[PDB]
């Protein structure tokens, strides 16, 4: 049963919209209140996504109008190019502008998403064959660095390619996804957080972490980005190798889920209650598991196993981590972690965790698949 779980999210969201106003939630910091920003981070799209999902579930225009207002903010953000010189254009615009196009076919929203996709293409580095994740072009430290999270920024490009017919979008996304599979994914099915290439020729330099415990550890959200990310790219590209990788990474993740069903922040640290968790990694994986299953043939016995693993994850989140709408709580699930070693919100709400938790509930209850691709594709 997912209706009551969704109900708490609907209540929390409706109240949040009236409190946040035109502001955007990011993460909490030691309390049940979200730290807010004026659309200046990489997570603003998750708020839009949540509003759109709530609208799709209820048909209640209070959610739609809030979403539309955030889209207007995104139109302004792009026109002013405020903090958009990085790869997170996908997370920001797929869940806001593209989402509105998916929900109600708004032409201006479609244009905004395409304008955004065009801006994201500026991050492509022809000489290295990758999308630069962080910093300005040529940045000494990150000029040739990619991160596994970027897999979720590719849908915006793939979608833009199918909308415009411009083969460049798919070419770049496919190349980046394949390069990610070869260098970000490890031989034991674990994964690196980031990887460095020579900006001049694309030679592989080394793998390295940013939010994981060590360069060779397994940041669980990173593993999660791989699971859902490779599955989303596999759908767009009809690439069986990417789907296989998503499955391998998923099995690796699942074999390391603790007794309460929600993962710790890194698989290579003490797997005991004293270690911080990352409910957001589990939420992302729940969506990834369902995505994987949707691409498997009905005759494949592992299909139902992936679906059940997803239901079990959502249940674990609902029962042990979900916030009830008590008129105060501003987040859907507790114990997410942003940057543990950096001491940044290690036991808090994360708006992305909230978005994926709700997307999983909508997938399970209504078959609503989010805003990574057109419905029916």
């Amino acid at each position: 049963m997912w209706q009551q779980a969704i109900g708490d999210a609907l209540g929390i969201t409706a109240r949040n919209l009236k409190k946040f106003g035109d502001r955007f939630p990011h993460v909490s910091d030691g309390s049940n209140k979200y730290v807010l920003n004026d659309n200046t981070d990489w997570t603003d799209g998750f708020w839009s996504g949540i509003l759109w999902l709530c609208y799709e579930y209820t048909g209640d225009e209070q959610y739609r109008e809030g979403a539309v207002r955030t889209v207007a903010s995104f139109r302004e953000r792009l026109d002013r190019f405020e903090n958009l010189d990085h790869h997170d254009i996908g997370f920001l615009y797929s869940l806001s502008a593209k989402a509105q196009w998916i929900v109600e076919k708004d032409e201006s929203a479609r244009k905004l998403a395409l304008d955004a996709a065009d801006v994201l293409m500026r991050r492509w580095r022809a000489d290295a064959g990758i999308i630069q994740a962080w910093g300005p072009k040529g940045d000494p430290e990150n000029g040739g660095r990619i991160i596994i999270d970027c897999l979720l920024n590719l849908p915006l490009l793939l979608w833009a390619g199918e909308q415009t017919g411009d083969p460049e979008y798919r070419r770049v996304a496919e190349a980046h996804a394949l390069k990610s599979r070869r260098f970000l994914v490890r031989g034991d099915d674990s994964s690196y957080h980031t990887f460095y290439f020579d900006p001049e020729n694309g030679n592989a330099i080394r793998g390295g972490t940013h939010q994981g415990n060590t360069d060779g550890s397994t940041w669980t959200r990173g593993q999660a980005w791989g699971i859902y990310g490779f599955a989303l790219n596999s759908r767009y590209l009809g690439n069986a190798d990417l789907l296989e990788t998503a499955k391998r990474m998923a099995r690796h993740f699942l074999a390391r889920v603790p007794e309460d069903g929600v993962v710790y922040w890194d698989f290579e640290v003490p797997q005991e209650p004293s270690s911080y968790r990352d409910s957001s990694a589990s939420a992302i994986t729940a969506c990834g598991l369902l995505e994987i299953a949707s691409q498997l043939d009905e005759s494949d016995p592992e299909r139902q196993r992936f679906i059940d693993a997803a239901k079990t994850t959502v249940t674990a989140l609902r029962d042990g981590y979900a916030e009830r709408d008590d008129g105060e709580a501003e987040g859907f699930i507790r114990r997410g972690s942003y940057h543990v070693r950096g001491g940044i919100s290690p036991d808090d709400y994360t708006i992305w965790g909230d978005y994926y938790y709700l997307e999983a509930l909508l997938r399970l209850e209504r078959g609503v698949t989010g805003y990574w691709y057109e419905r029916g594709r």
